[PDB]
């Protein structure tokens, strides 16, 4: 009957539930009292990162049926306390897969040209030449793990350039990424053929440290990888390691097991291109969370 | 031709494809004028990249001199004026970088669209700011491509992957041709309003020279980024700065320059410029290929 949009949301957002018979309340950063106040009467709660949905915040909310996050990352929902009172927990990933794989495939070039650093040694007034000599990505190998819609865009566009493009996923068959160009090849198969890797799986166990000593020592001298995912997918340790030996000649991280990372190293390696988590801070992808939440409600 | 200098650090392939032809080879980097004169004596030839400067007192000292030939496109460091008038044949290597250049230039929209350059910078810096960046999605945007040889074809193809509408015009290209590579022309009057990227992908020519200039700025659409991977002055450097403070540009990618490298620091240093020391045939595999599209036409030659 009533949703609390609590976070800076596109109208459409508002304006999707509201046609959908929904009494709809937008306010910002309101504090925890304040917040506690405005969902007294509301069965729904609507965010995106900037409100802190706690265990003190859902046992007060008693009304409480659904917090929905316009976006993909909950670390600001306590799963927890939202499943100790029964209450389901809606995102809202496919509106970043766009945004998502456009970063990726930036990232890509960028470690192929170096352009972060060199435009770091023009800005600091050098005609670095002979430093910044790069590589062609035409002909070479990308080794896509994770074949979900994001590695699929990630995919298309890289074909574009004319890498070959292959990869793995347990969930998704052969036949549906041989429909967009992935021919997938047992794991073990995938690390000496790349030239570079890039990951877009969920963080779960099976996938934690999938990038580690091991796998690195199998990877083909000089690969080049990319974690626009989830932190903690690329082993840091085993990461800062590769680049130390030239195991791994240059990885671009747009995510980090710790955010912000507290641990420089990686960030602070010259062969390492970083972001703030910025794979779905776009307009575009916003306002299509916000309007994928709405629709879900 | 029986003896051959080269004189900048080019690709091995290209002093192996001379010998292999019958031709003697001195390799040497980093000669001053007086060295580089002194090294010819004795030589028919002369590689370059494009540290070497072949001007005038150069070819005029080097009297045995027959071909001067360029691993790369252009002939910028070479004074063709005094090569004709001694009898001396320039060869260079037209379509050696296409590829590499046409993938930087792909790269510098990604990294306009997203600020990757500043987001590294403010990450080293120690810093975390997540709100303060709001980065574009480039599917459903317009592309203009200004220039549709090889170089403008070649990152149409790869733009059109991301769902960009790639439109432009070229003089030279038919609107039929380009359309058979997916480039739809319109008069140049029409490009400008339509588009939030421009690339500039044109020889550098006194109509080409200031293509963009303050006239064709302000019939952009407000907020335009533009990338110029092509040669220095096709976007009139004066102009694009005054449209980076007007904010009538959100951003400029330049990876050349009226002058290389710039003394004018004002362009580089703005916070919504990224750039690159003119790297664009910069990869190993433009630098092999044009390496041995060199030496094949020395051997040729023999
Ligand atoms: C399609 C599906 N794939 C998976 O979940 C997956 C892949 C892998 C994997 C392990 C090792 C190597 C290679 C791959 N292990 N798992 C469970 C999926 C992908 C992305 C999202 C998302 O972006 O949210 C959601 C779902
Ligand atoms: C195909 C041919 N186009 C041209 O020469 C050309 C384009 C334009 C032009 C003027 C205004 C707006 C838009 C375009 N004016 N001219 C003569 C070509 C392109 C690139 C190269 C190269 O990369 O060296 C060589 C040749």
């Amino acid at each position: 009957r009533k949703v609390l949009i609590s976070d800076s949301l596109d109208p459409c957002c508002r304006k999707i539930l509201q046609d959908g018979g929904l009494q709809v309340v937008e306010k910002q950063n309101l504090s925890k009292e304040e917040l506690i106040a405005e969902l007294q009467d509301c069965e729904g709660l609507i965010v995106r990162s900037a409100t802190k949905v706690t265990a003190d915040v859902i046992n007060a909310a008693e009304k409480l049926q659904v917090v929905g996050r316009a976006g993909t990352g909950v670390d600001n929902v306590d799963l927890e306390a939202a499943t100790r009172k029964g209450i389901l927990v809606m995102n809202t990933p496919n509106g970043n897969s766009l945004s998502a794989a456009e970063l990726t495939c930036g990232m890509i070039m960028c470690l192929a040209r170096q352009i972060p650093q060199a435009t770091a040694s023009m800005k600091d007034g050098k005609w670095e030449r002979k430093k910044f000599m790069g590589t062609e990505l035409n002909g070479k190998t990308l080794g896509i793990l994770g074949l979900g819609r994001i590695g699929r865009e990630v995919a298309t566009r890289m074909q574009s350039f004319g890498m070959k493009t292959i990869g793995y996923d347990p969930i998704i068959s052969p036949e549906v990424s041989a429909s967009f160009g992935v021919q997938q090849l047992p794991l073990e198969e995938i690390w000496p053929l790349c030239d570079f890797i890039t990951v877009h799986t969920p963080l779960l166990p099976s996938t934690t440290g999938l990038l580690n000593d091991n796998t690195f020592a199998q990877c083909k001298k000089g690969v080049r990888v990319v974690n626009c995912a989830r932190g903690g997918i690329v082993d840091e340790g085993a990461l800062l390691r590769a680049l130390q030996s030239g195991q791994c000649a240059g990885a671009a991280l747009d995510v980090f097991t710790e955010e912000p990372p507290r641990d420089r190293a990686l960030v602070d390696h010259e062969n390492v291109i970083s972001c703030p988590h910025l794979g779905a801070s776009t307009k575009e992808a916003q306002s299509r969370c916000g309007e994928e939440i709405a629709v879900q409600f």
